[PDB]
């Protein structure tokens, strides 16, 4: 009746962005004596959502904390608390709430739990545990065994410990977890294979990677192998063939290097070097990654999209301006 | 209906019945519930207790309601009631200006824009000229060239610096077969907008052909290259050099401009010469692969970009689809525009 109208009117002001008005309406309702207990819970819930929209997370937390012990509100209350603790980077608290949601039991929240443990592990990778970091990552793996991020971070910790064999095992898990993130592991894997004395196998790994269209990284990397091994002629032939098959400005830029280093010298090179330099500056200015959810582009890999707040949606950009 | 009345009731106890109706109508408009917004604001207008100032606010809100609904003529009837009120005049005129453009009522758009200019909105001079161009475009459909030209001249009087007016005058002069006059008009773009010179090159090429003044044409391209207007003039001038001074002399010019203003298009042109001479080997391999890739990159890259909002396109728009600004979309520079 009147109570639902009050609740709704408050909601309308919230979605309009007039959160102060929403707060006033819902708080006055929450504090009214005419309300039933159930109606009051509804008021507390909406007031909680008002505080969320306002960025008043301590206040929001107080509201939702009052609903976790209510069957009709428990699910939403934990869900909102989960959002709060992420927004405030209270990862341990986010885990605990996500745990309750999982034991209630929300399925997909295992994904976020893994990321939360990763966030915690980062705090111990800094200050260099490193045992504490690995412990957290293992808990992360337990939560989501299909998490590419966990695999990558374990690889980095293993490499820090000089455990290159174990690093390869973790890093190559990415192949079956998220193909689009394999390119993020190539630099680390290259170092690992060198430490393991398996440079030959690495060259084959890359050969198969290019065949699976891993992109410019795996191509340029294998080109440097062809060069040091079979000379600059064999490398230029390779890049030439690949450039036709997978046109990219990065491979383009490399092929110009081969020509520029072989053909000299004079006004022909002068203008050519100017162009190749232009390509280089352009490649350097372009974004490397892009959120597949909201199209937020970036320069470095974000696991948590600063825009849409989603997890593991930002992948390397493909195409001519990508890899 | 009953819900709205409930909403109005609880708002009234806090802010008064007038502000309650205004606010709630506004709230529903912003939600896309414009039918609801109109009925709320209409009900407010039925009140006998409205002060004159409050009635103006209600009129303003209904105008905005009708605009949101696309009931433009009803919106106009509202805003026209506000253009003599000091606190509402500028905003009302601007709303009307937006309406008339949305409805392609160019002459009414001109009339309100001209009043805004008088009231200090100098930026509307640019738009007035465009509106006259839109009107000119109608009398060219429709080979009514004399009226089209009359309209373009009114456009020039509003904005003597309008490049679009110069280009369209060029079109009309070319339609009349008066090619010298077309040249005089089109060449004003050199001073009116450096970045739109490239848009005149094809028309000027045609004019100079009809005039048989092939020497004055190369002279203009030199002016355009000197002003750095893009790769189009460089490529056109390159063809003139090749036919006049041979392929070698052209490759040297292009290499010069490529060292000076590097672009993919000019680079592609430079590659054509090498490929046109090179024989089988690593040349026909790497050079061909490179050339064809540049060709695809050029063939795919958009040519234009709005300098205001960043919207890109493959053809020139005078009116930006994204931000609705005029004269903001220009050719993209760098590789390979410059
Ligand atoms: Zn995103
Ligand atoms: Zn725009």
């Amino acid at each position: 009746g009147t109570v639902e109208a009050h609740l709704t009117l408050g909601n309308l002001f919230r979605s309009r962005g007039e959160v102060d008005r929403a707060i006033r309406i819902h708080q006055t309702l929450m504090e009214s004596a005419s309300l039933t207990y159930e109606q009051r819970l509804l008021a507390i819930q909406q007031l909680g959502r008002d505080y969320m929209a306002a960025g008043l997370y301590d206040r929001a937390e107080d509201m939702f904390n009052q609903l976790t012990d209510e069957t009709d509100f428990r699910i939403g209350a934990l869900q909102q608390l989960l959002q709060i603790y992420q927004a405030t980077s209270e990862w341990q608290k986010a885990i605990d709430v996500a745990e309750r949601l999982v034991k209630l039991g929300k399925d997909k929240q295992r994904v976020e739990i893994a990321h939360f443990y990763c966030e915690l592990a980062l705090q111990h990778m800094a200050s260099d545990d490193l045992d504490r970091a690995m412990t957290l990552l293992k808990k992360g793996a337990a939560a989501d065994k299909n998490s590419a991020r966990v695999s990558i971070m374990m690889g980095r910790v293993f490499m820090a410990k000089g455990e290159y064999a174990k690093a390869v095992e973790s890093l190559q898990r990415v192949i079956s977890q998220d193909r689009e993130l394999v390119s993020e592991t190539l630099e680390m894997l290259q170092t690992c294979y060198q430490q393991l004395g398996k440079t030959a196998e690495w060259a084959e790994f890359l050969q198969r990677a290019v065949e699976e269209n891993t992109g410019a990284d795996a191509e340029l990397m294998l080109a440097d192998i062809i060069e040091a091994r079979d000379g600059s002629e064999a490398a230029q032939v390779y890049i030439t063939r690949q450039l036709q098959r997978h046109p990219t400005m990065r491979v383009f830029h490399k092929l110009m290097d081969y020509h520029l280093n072989e053909a000299e010298e004079g006004r022909a090179k002068e203008s050519l070097m100017v162009l190749r330099d232009m390509v280089g500056e352009k490649v350097r200015s372009k974004p490397r990654y892009r959120c597949q959810k909201c199209g937020f582009t970036a320069y470095t890999l974000y696991w948590h999209c600063p825009s849409c707040r989603a997890w593991s949606t930002i992948k390397p950009i493909r195409g001519l301006d990508g890899l």
